[PDB]
């Protein structure tokens, strides 16, 4: 049984809880400590109403100023921004999970592992060299001596499994992304000053765009594609899912059910429980809370001249997200060194 | 000076209303007749408090039971659904502007040229062989013999003069769409009993993609790319502008710069006041009402590959579309025969 | 075992459905009769896939153009706009759910009657002398052989339960109300031609106000406060649940304390079921899907000069006032004549 | 010519700064400095684009790194959160307007007096007792040598004018308010950590109710009426304007038309410039940059039993209490001492 810890108990944190919540007696894992900078009390009834996944039902939330009873597992709890700072050596903390959008740095990251945890696993596409993996497409080829892990965006844990599909049936020349995206805690809500300018603006009002590099992860977590995928993201003002557009230029040529027929079969063999495949006609609203990390929508699936391919990609990124987090936390809690 | 006539006074038909009010001396054109299947007590309200454009502010708007009298200027308003018992040859009606989104086939809008109109401008990618004008890309070849014309769609009007420009100047193989479009009154409000089961869910709560043909009007309006242009379009719950993503394979290769450049040039040589370029990190609320019919963004257009290029395109499908068809109607009546 | 119907499958025929879904064991109704403006396709889906209550679980859900197969339980389907020419007494029905929007007419209502139906409960807040009924108030009351029965409005099914307990409690000499409503399906999602000007214009965007006679419908099934009670309405741009503020001018002075403890013991004596009482700092999306017709928010009761109190209640205007028709449905079920 | 400063630029302050733009030349204030967390390059695009406001039109903004250039004027700007170390001595400071919702006590706001400013004017409901003051009720009762004034809060700012003409022609035993109020920018956007529970939920999604003491500012601001008024907030997903229920007991009794006959001719005699009258139809989006500080809305005004009255008044919290806090400067300008 492997102690575990969650730095920054926001959105990823909350979901973070709520699935190991879920997904108990299958579990290597021991959440015994998180950190925000709330107070005890607040933080165990923004886990309990959660105004997007609503009331928590299965287990009885509660908390006083040192502990939080979910359930009546005990779990602890400390406030402060400095990582070095922090009792990981006395409370015993194999891994922690940075989800505060900070560290992002190897140098960042590596406090922890400095002031006493064994491994770090972070949220986030890192700054520098940081090894990083998707599970469904690289989680096995980690080496259990690179302590400091990352996991990458959610937009790159959608896109990847299907532009692996894609690669490895058609092979890829190039390939474009523009992900309508759910807005994030990182805007501003109304027009305040931030230090990019296009999130400055008003959260619900705005179509925002943003230039990323999260297209670019898969060049990292796919060696063989780097440098030749790119794209944009488009925030609008839907507050939970989000749907990805991914324009490849495949070069075995083929028809636009023939990518839907491969897709469908590697659901159902390889990247089963990471890719769904659906042939209705749904909306957003209805993947709040769907468990893949990706729902390929099957009837906008498009090629054009035969050797250019438009995929369209469902997925949470407040859910579905925190599942691969915790399945790749799980996957080295059963690779542990 | 030439009688026109607009059917169906909704967000197009108002806009119209307020873009003639803001055009008036330069024009050609008298509006004389609307039909909405309000009073026309309520539709001048919604003529001068639009909740969208604000208060309208230059004119004095009001009306009674049979006229309206925007700014002194007298014009008359019916109401009826049948298309045949309008007093058009009682009222002179040289050009009708045909905006229900009903009348979208050639038998339906030439009830209007039965029952006394002379010309009919149906805003709307009309089903059959209607021939389509875009203005700024061949609103010079239509014969003025033809009495039933279509502008296209508003993402269509947009994304035509962007594919004009880069087919000149680098020939286009194939190409990709996917506009991000705010939503529009077609969809219901809560889940709602409708036609198509995207649309019958709520609008302000979600992305709904949808299927276009109005990638396809591109093929139509520029008649060498027929059949290599395709695309889906994103509700999502922004009220006014949208955002259109395109993704063209060009087999001249070049870099992200030169494209940027040569649209920078055609926006100032022969674009001028259809294409705006603009170089600022805006969003989507600073195109409200801006003039252009397509405001390509600079910072995030890319090329991988040398033959694959990624723009996107601000556009206000309220607003300066109903620019186009105003600019449309008054181009053709200065060759009105 | 008694044959129910329901005219008009839109947000509280769903919610009725779906509601009688996870109460059917304990059910003297069996629902085998819907009609809608929309074919048998369409609806089922649009039941089993609720953007506001999420996919639903337990039973299945599949259709054909005929019947509906909800978890094997099959129900018949048709669709009509003319209530004379229904199937009615073709399938045994004795009470048929009045949920258009459109019959609210005793002569409108009783069409059915006419048709082929003993009972018919209507949820709207009828036109003319219809005896109306709230459960938790005076459900008890009703003659069966009252045929065409009315349940009133979601804002006076929660209101009155509060201004039962307090005109018991401390007697009422006159009363405001003003409901922050959530918007509902009239309203035009742009601004569109509509029959009243403040539901003319964009829900999304705007607070509407509107001017409500349900504030008075309490003083119908409240025999005593007739005259007494009147308030308006406030439709803000959120999609499912609401607050209604509440202000009596009490004669029997008390503080702030009382009046919650007061409600308190109503909810576990008389009330429950009905009233809850919660001490929480609960939002609004904490209450989609709750149970009871009011939920008592605690923290904002307050009283100025000991005669004039003011309290706030949230309730779900979709889901608790289909809790409410059903009981109401089942109640005259167990009385049936 | 009074030299003033701004602290804090943001909603408020970029309002002041608009709203001096908009009035400049019939002012005796020259704003010459500012200081924002941002650096000057990136506050002076959120001055020209707004996305509430829309694009500034009338002059030219730019900025370079330590001025900013509004229609050729300059104006000086830095960045420092200590208020001590700020160069206000250097810059000749007699009024600096306090906005950043930080330095609401007198032991705060008095930082900049010792720092070297000679008045201050603080937009927010202060802690302590600061003088409060409030255009058009009592912008005249206060003496120059009071530094530190105080300006309320907007929706006492509201308020308070409607109160003074209903206490001056009938008299008021009590009163209670419940303001439904836009989301401010102290609400976080997800369901982040926060110091109040109630404000820690999401902003686009909820009605959050909220419990201010900013009714009883119109205690302070009317003398006789202190202890007597109090109020709670909802806070609902509209970005701008807000409207103020307000429910009143008269002693005189009176019925509804009077109430709205002595509130129009109040606004044509006394409150000009504070209270519009309007007997349209309108909604909450025609009140964008309106300049009155209260519009009355008047076919909600109503009377139960002669001495209970409701009113309802629409404003704009981002605008006319920017214009009441210009209108305060200017004329604590013209009583200079
Ligand atoms: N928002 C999403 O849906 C999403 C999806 C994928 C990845 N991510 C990544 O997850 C990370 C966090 O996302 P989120 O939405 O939970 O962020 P958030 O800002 O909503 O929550 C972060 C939490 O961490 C706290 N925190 C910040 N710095 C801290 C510090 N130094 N010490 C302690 N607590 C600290 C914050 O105050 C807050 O409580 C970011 O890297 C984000 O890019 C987000
Ligand atoms: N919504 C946009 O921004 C946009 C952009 C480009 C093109 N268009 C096209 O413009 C058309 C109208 O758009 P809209 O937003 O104004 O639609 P709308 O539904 O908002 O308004 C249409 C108006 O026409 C009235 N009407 C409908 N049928 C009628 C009939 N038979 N006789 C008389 N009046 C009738 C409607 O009641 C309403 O008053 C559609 O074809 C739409 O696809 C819309
Ligand atoms: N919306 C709410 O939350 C709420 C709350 C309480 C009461 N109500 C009342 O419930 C009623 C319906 O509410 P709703 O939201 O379901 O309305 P809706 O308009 O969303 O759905 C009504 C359904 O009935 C159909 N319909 C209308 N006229 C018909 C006819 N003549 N024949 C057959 N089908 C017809 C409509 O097309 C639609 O399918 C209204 O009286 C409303 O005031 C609504
Ligand atoms: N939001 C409204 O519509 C409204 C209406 C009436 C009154 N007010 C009051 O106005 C004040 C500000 O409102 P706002 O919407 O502009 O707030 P905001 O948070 O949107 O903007 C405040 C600005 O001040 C900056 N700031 C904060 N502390 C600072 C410090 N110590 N030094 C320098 N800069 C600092 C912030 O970073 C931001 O740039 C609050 O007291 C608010 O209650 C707001």
């Amino acid at each position: 049984m492997v102690r575990v810890a969650i730095n920054g108990f926001g959105r990823i944190g909350r979901n973070f809880m709520r699935c190991w919540l879920q997904r108990k007696a299958n579990s290597k894992l021991e959440i015994v400590g998180i950190n925000d900078t709330s107070d005890p009390r607040t933080n165990a009834h923004l886990l309990k109403y959660d105004s997007m996944l609503g009331i928590f039902q299965d287990a009885e939330i509660t908390a006083d100023d040192d502990c939080i009873y979910a359930g009546g597992h005990a779990v602890k709890c400390v406030s402060d921004r400095n990582p070095e700072n922090l009792p990981w050596s006395a409370w015993g903390i194999d891994l922690v999970i940075e989800a505060t959008g900070v560290f992002t740095s190897r140098e960042g990251a590596s406090k922890h592992l400095s002031a006493g945890a064994k491994k770090v696993l972070i949220t986030a596409p890192g700054k520098g060299n940081i090894p990083t993996y998707v599970v469904g497409v690289n989680h096995h080829t980690y080496d259990p001596s690179e302590d400091i892990v990352s996991n990458a965006s959610c937009t790159t844990n959608c896109l990847a499994p299907i532009v692996k599909v894609l690669h490895e049936a058609f092979g890829i020349q190039q390939g474009m992304m523009t992900t309508t995206h759910s807005y994030t805690g990182d805007q501003r809500l109304l027009d305040a000053s931030h230090r990019d300018l296009r999130r400055a603006r008003a959260a619900a009002m705005n179509i925002v765009p943003t230039s990323t590099g999260a297209a670019k992860a898969v060049g990292l977590v796919i060696p063989e594609l780097q440098g030749k995928l790119n794209g944009i993201a488009l925030r609008v003002p839907t507050p939970n899912v989000s749907v990805v557009d991914f324009v490849a230029q495949v070069e075995k040529p083929t028809i636009a059910e023939q990518v839907n027929q491969v897709i469908k079969e590697a659901s159902e063999t390889t990247m089963k429980g990471i890719i769904h495949y659906s042939e209705l006609e749904l909306v957003s609203s209805d993947y709040r809370g769907h468990n893949a990390s990706s729902i390929l929508d099957a009837s906008l699936t498009m090629v054009l001249g035969g050797n250019l391919v438009k995929v369209v990609a469902w997925y949470d990124n407040e859910w579905g997200y925190s599942q691969r987090v915790l399945d790749l936390a799980e996957h080295m809690a059963a690779h542990w060194a």
